């Protein structure tokens, strides 16, 4: 896309600070691939939004470490990493302080995938900087987006939200998306499963515990998401007949316009390990030796990380 390339090069040519917002519950789904090569000369702040949804047991220091590590794997080395709740306000004041410090008197560009919370964050920034300057907000066209004065000589620029065609939220509608997203702090639900058992996180993803005897699994998902538990040999049959009805989301219409569910295998060899379904939630495995087969639509990310508790 010619449009997005032009702005990336423009931002790269400037000495501006880049603020990249990601959804902490959809880290890989909301990642902007390639951004790192265009803003290599620029200082970047990586901002993880929706911190209010993080369970109390999860440590923010470990979340930031995981964000920093994950960004590094994908070629981005941010100056620093921040956790915020644009909705509730947590971390906003500190981030505003950091933006002022790191920008070094230059402009700032805010970038993000759709639904990460960029509009909500931009609203927080307008408030944070409102009492600071005599210049007023202006709108400007992409070759109306907001330009927020930081002082009389520099501004913070909102940029058009990017559509990631492969993230989970791209395959669901408004009514459907409401069920998958947590409205409040995620409450960790403790499961005790035997070998050859299956968990369906609605009709969008599957978790197969294929080998390792009897174990405990802590699931972290939206309270509006329905988790269906079956025997492994019954899982295939249930999905072929009840997806779109019982195993919904997705709806029958969304099922037809969605990539086919693809499998991935994992073998955990260390204690406290999360199976992370981007855009959905995560399953914690306290003990090593578990053999797991995760199912996710073609394109959507599922990965492993060390627990953040
Ligand atoms: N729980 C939680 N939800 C949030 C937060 N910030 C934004 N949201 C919600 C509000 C919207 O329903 C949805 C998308 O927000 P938005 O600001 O319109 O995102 P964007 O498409 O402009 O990137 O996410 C936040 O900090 N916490």
């Amino acid at each position: 896309d010619d449009d997005f390339l032009r702005i990336l090069n423009g931002i790269g040519k400037s000495d501006a600070l880049v603020v990249k917002i990601v959804d902490i519950f959809d880290f890989n789904g909301s990642w902007l691939p390639g951004l790192h090569r265009f803003v290599g000369n620029n200082k970047v702040l990586l901002v993880g939004n929706k911190a209010d949804l993080i369970p109390k047991s999860v440590k923010h220091d470990k979340v930031k470490h995981w964000m920093r590590y994950s960004a590094k794997q994908l070629g981005l080395k941010p100056e620093d990493v921040f956790l915020i709740s644009a909705a509730k306000g947590q971390g906003i004041a500190e981030l505003a302080d950091a933006i002022e410090y790191y920008r070094g008197g230059k402009d700032v560009y805010v970038v993000g995938c759709t639904n990460v919370g960029k509009s909500t964050f931009i609203n927080r920034m307008i408030k944070e900087f409102s009492d600071e300057t005599e210049n007023v907000i202006t709108t400007s066209h992409f070759p109306d987006l907001i330009d927020i004065p930081l002082d009389e000589e520099s501004s913070l620029y909102d940029t058009p939200g990017i559509i990631n065609h492969h993230q989970m939220a791209h395959y669901v509608g408004k009514q459907s998306l409401k069920l998958i997203t947590p409205t409040k702090e995620i409450k960790p639900m403790v499961f005790q499963l035997n070998e050859e058992q299956t968990l369906f996180f609605s009709g969008l993803a599957r978790f197969d515990y294929v080998s390792g005897g009897r174990r405990a699994f802590t699931c972290h998902f939206s309270n509006r998401l329905t988790i269906h538990r079956t025997k492994l040999e019954k899982a295939d049959e249930l999905y072929k007949n009840h997806a779109g009805d019982l195993l919904s989301p997705p709806t029958p219409e969304e099922l037809e316009n969605m990539p086919e569910l693809v499998k991935y295998e994992f073998n955990i060899r260390e204690p406290k390990t999360d199976v992370v379904f981007s855009g959905l939630g995560w399953v914690t495995v306290n003990e090593p030796g578990a053999k797991i087969v995760a199912h996710v639509p073609k394109g959507v990310s599922v990965s492993l990380r060390k627990s953040l508790i």
